[PDB]
């Protein structure tokens, strides 16, 4: 049987690693993409579809599956994974940035009380114990993620909360045998663009010691080249051994300068939610199949896309299925694509493995951006 | 190679008949339920899982085609079963009733001009080749649905106005080589409630000659008892070596009692547009799945149902999908309901064969109605 966790890096170019992490319910291929299941469903797809698009992980929610349906509730019916009907590993962010996001709130040192989009609170112990009755596999500290921009006095005293958090998170975690047995935990960095501040944040979640670190506090406004410069310096700052997630990216060009950086995991909404507003990824650039050029194009969405989609329907039946507001348009954009996104981490992954991802980077950004 | 057209009874159990027709696209058994594709899709469902319940041939709408994305459009870019993805029979409406339904109006003898819900222009020669242009396989003589209720004078005048539109109809279908040789054309029945226009539309119909007749002018707000009133005295008078497609029909029972009163065909919007509300279809009864009771229900929608959302999703999931508007919910629902409608198909035509069709029939009812 495979272990709790384990991760292994099979091959590097550069800051860049490809490897995977093997878990109780499955092997997550890294570089890895996770498309996202806010509300115990990845928007318009089956659960076996998402896995038919190459998918080893989704991601879920705890601020909102504590609202809708209500963890309790979740873990009477068997847990999240039960559920759904997704078998294989789920990470579950852990609300701290979602609460800020959607709520009313009132923020303390014990954590954050707020008004669902009823009154409702979350702690690190409250968000560590939700996930535990989702069933997660890989459980996120509670954090605060940082507004942007941040000065740094106000950037330093949030990151030193979420350490502390931190702490608090991986002690709930440990006490429950269960949990600890089968899950895993990661810590989220914070410390806003400030390379002072990412280091202590670095520093204090590897004394305290964590299954992999994410990266918080970025993909907040601050845009690609800023998060670049703040992951020069801060991936660096991370165990080496350990997985390092980014979350909440991103766009293909993010994900692809990210991987160079030394990021394995992201999630992102793009391509669902931009698929079902229309948005089709392509290798040379997204597309927007609304458009009136796309009403009698017998191509696919992508001209190399392995993709069911790509293999039966044309973008003139799909752009009247997104200007009609038929459900089989989102279903069709959505599944199209998260199985490019999944392509490109896969192309991102053999690259790697094959010592020239440089080359990759380079040839995808040409192409993408011509 | 499958002819053109061909019915064929190979059972009878009072006025219950049970068969198949061949064509060029596939074969289709009779009692036959076709879900309804009125936009160039089944909502929520990819063509695979329309064909996946067992559905042998769906409907589609000339009214909504020639709007969005247009007829013309359509045939430049292959015809609909190339377009949508489904390459077994479709059947399309000629109008006639979703003009009057959905549009303003000016109706003469020469067919009916409508603003779009634009001006546009049905007939019965553009109707027919539209229906040409979309490579409909059982093509709609343009009728006019009466209004319910009627007198007998204005349905009478509306029933002989049909009349001569079938005629008009016959002729144009025949005048295209292509269409004459490829799909095959039914006649429609109207009426109203009388016997003796009943009589004259059947005798009129007949002697023009269709592949297939449809009682056209019921499930307009008659209610059960007096559209099988209708059905008691209607179904005779079409020839009997031809299928009897009872057009917007219907409920689970409504089916029943219509086969049991000589109908071979049948389309209705009621599983898949329900099942988008919420409505699931169950041996015993319809349930509304948002209802509470079922936030907790780890049972299928149905108990016996073979569907493949029975086999994996517990109602509370569903039930928490629907209240959530997420679309995997109406993708569910409208799999299970699709798919219910196919297995009571499967079980009247079973029935049937056997001889116990009037034992199915009662326990049927009994049951649902429980
Ligand atoms: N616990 C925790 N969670 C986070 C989630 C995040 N998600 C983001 N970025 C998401 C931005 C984002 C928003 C919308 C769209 C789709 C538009 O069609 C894509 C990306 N940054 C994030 C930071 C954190 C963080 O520090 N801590
Ligand atoms: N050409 C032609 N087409 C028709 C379509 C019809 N459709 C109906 N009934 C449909 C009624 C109907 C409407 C809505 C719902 C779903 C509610 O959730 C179900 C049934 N009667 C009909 C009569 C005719 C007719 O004479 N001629
Ligand atoms: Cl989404
Ligand atoms: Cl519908
Ligand atoms: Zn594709
Ligand atoms: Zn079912």
């Amino acid at each position: 049987d495979r272990p709790r966790f384990s991760f292994s890096i099979a091959a590097r170019e550069g800051k860049a690693r490809t490897g995977t992490i093997e878990m109780k319910r499955g092997v997550i291929r890294t570089p890895a993409f996770m498309p996202v299941g806010t509300a115990a469903t990845v928007k318009a797809l089956k659960p076996e579809t998402v896995r038919a698009t190459g998918a080893d992980i989704i991601l879920g929610n705890t601020y909102h599956l504590m609202l809708r349906p209500g963890a309790e509730r979740i873990a009477k019916l068997g847990g999240l994974h039960s559920f759904m009907g997704w078998d294989r590993p789920i990470l579950t962010d852990s609300g701290g940035y979602q609460v800020m996001s959607l709520s009313l709130t009132k923020q303390s040192e014990e954590g954050v009380t707020f008004k669902s989009h009823s009154r409702h609170m979350l702690s690190p112990e409250r968000s560590i114990e939700i996930q535990h009755l989702l069933g997660s596999d890989i459980v996120m500290a509670f954090d605060e993620c940082t507004p942007y921009p941040a000065t740094p006095s106000r950037a330093a005293s949030s990151m030193e909360r979420s350490m502390r958090w931190a702490k608090r998170s991986r002690d709930a975690f440990d006490s429950r045998k269960e949990q600890a047995e089968n899950a895993a935990l990661f810590g989220i960095q914070q410390g806003s663009v400030f390379e002072n501040l990412r280091q202590q944040s670095a520093d204090a979640l590897a004394e305290i010691g964590f299954d992999g670190y994410a990266v918080g506090g970025l993909a907040v406004g601050e845009g690609q080249d800023e998060m670049f410069r703040v992951l020069d310096f801060s991936v660096p700052m991370l165990p080496d051994d350990k997985p390092h997630y980014l979350m909440g990216v991103g766009k293909p060009d993010d994900i692809v300068g990210a991987v160079e950086r030394g990021i394995d995991m992201f999630d992102c909404v793009l391509p669902t939610r931009s698929g079902r507003n229309g948005q089709a990824f392509t290798w040379d650039g997204p597309i927007n199949i609304r458009n009136a050029r796309f009403s009698e194009d017998l191509k696919p969405l992508d001209s190399e896309c392995h993709c069911a989609v790509c293999q039966k329907w044309s973008r003139a039946y799909i752009h009247h299925l997104i200007r009609a507001g038929e459900i089989l348009g989102a279903m069709l954009m959505t599944e199209h694509n998260i199985a490019f996104y999944q392509q490109l981490m896969q192309k991102i992954r053999d690259s790697i493995s094959e010592g020239r991802f440089s080359q990759f980077a380079q040839d995808f950004r040409a192409r993408y951006f011509a």
